[PDB]
């Protein structure tokens, strides 16, 4: 008795466009790779992904980016395996 879930999971609140009259942003989401504050998530994503790529092995299929080498055929293997296009 007393099963109950605390989702309080409301992740993105962000909308704008120009310059900052502030340093802004949170030691939130960091690029592994190169410590730089991020706020949204999907920003720590691209600059993986983009530029910061070396050290992350995306399972090319899908956007499943590993933070490992492995973990990179470990997909195609078990989770992804009709893919070997
Ligand atoms: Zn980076
Ligand atoms: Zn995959």
């Amino acid at each position: 008795m007393g099963h109950h879930h605390h989702h309080h999971s409301h992740m993105g609140d962000g909308e704008g466009a120009g310059v900052l009259g502030l340093s802004a942003s949170a030691e939130c989401h960091l690029c592994p790779v190169c410590g730089e504050s991020f706020a949204s998530k999907g920003a720590q994503e691209r600059h993986l992904r983009l530029l910061h790529a070396a050290q992350v092995f995306p399972c090319k299929y899908c956007p499943a980016t590993f933070y490992s080498s492995p973990g990179l055929t470990r997909h195609i293997n078990k989770c992804h395996p009709s893919e070997n296009r």
